[PDB]
């Protein structure tokens, strides 16, 4: 009885999604079309199974149990992570992230690795309160720290000069390397690497199976390294 079948009997696919993610899965301010990578992937996906998506919103609080309770056949992209496996299924991944630094590109063979960053004499800009900022009294315990309040973003003291480095998720990190061609990365890989899934139910091995076997074939030809590019963004190795 797998939702495969329910699925294509229905000319049907149920997609949950928070659509709050730029550029991810968005609603487009004035007509309230859904937009972004995912949606994308989603559009090709139903479109290769013969089938019309219909989107079901839901928000990071509850977009697991909306999985678990059948609201929706699959989940637009998130963190695979140990916990959500107890109770949700992940569909094999296409997108790999992690923490990375930013520099101005001037200061590149100066601050060349993780290492570089982390020395009395450098200063650290960082967003107060966040799980970003404990990141980096982790990495760069000997450096100085500038701990500013949102609205004021972090990345702004590095161009301005008041910082040396920052750090910020690598797909961040993309987005603002391509906005400020003046920042780069500090090219010493990543930490905490993790990777964007979708979810699919956990007891329905038939239906995790054929977006796993979708996923392949599209893989074979390119496809998600090509969507990726179509948004500027860009997969961890
Ligand atoms: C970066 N992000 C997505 C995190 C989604 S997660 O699956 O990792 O829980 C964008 C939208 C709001 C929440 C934070």
């Amino acid at each position: 009885e797998s939702k495969l079948d329910q699925i294509l009997s229905s000319g049907e696919l149920k997609v949950g999604t928070t659509g709050d993610w730029d550029p991810m899965a968005m609603k487009d301010p004035a007509t309230n079309k859904y937009k972004g990578f995912d949606i994308d992937v989603m559009q090709e996906l139903a479109k290769d199974m013969g089938v019309k998506i219909t989107f079901v919103p839901t928000e990071w609080k509850t977009i697991v149990s909306g999985i678990t309770a059948g609201r929706y056949d699959i989940s637009t992209s998130v963190t695979k992570t140990p916990k959500r496996a107890e109770v949700a299924g992940f569909t094999d991944s296409y997108y790999k992230y992690g923490t990375v630094p930013l520099v101005l590109k001037k200061n590149l063979k100066k601050y060349s690795t993780w290492k570089s960053l982390n020395n009395k004499d450098v200063t650290i800009a960082t967003t107060l309160g966040t799980s970003q900022e404990e990141k980096a009294k982790e990495f760069f315990p000997l450096s100085k720290l500038q701990s500013v309040e949102s609205p004021a973003r972090d990345f702004q003291e590095v161009l301005a000069g008041r910082a040396d480095g920052n750090i910020t998720s690598s797909t961040e990190a993309n987005k603002l390397v391509v906005k400020y061609p003046q920042l780069a990365i500090v090219p010493d890989g990543e930490k905490n690497p993790a990777f964007l899934a979708m979810m699919v139910s956990k007891n329905d091995q038939v239906w995790n199976d054929y977006v796993n076997e979708w996923i392949k074939s599209k893989k074979s030809s390119g496809f998600f390294n090509k969507l990726l590019a179509k948004y500027n963004l860009k997969s961890l190795l």
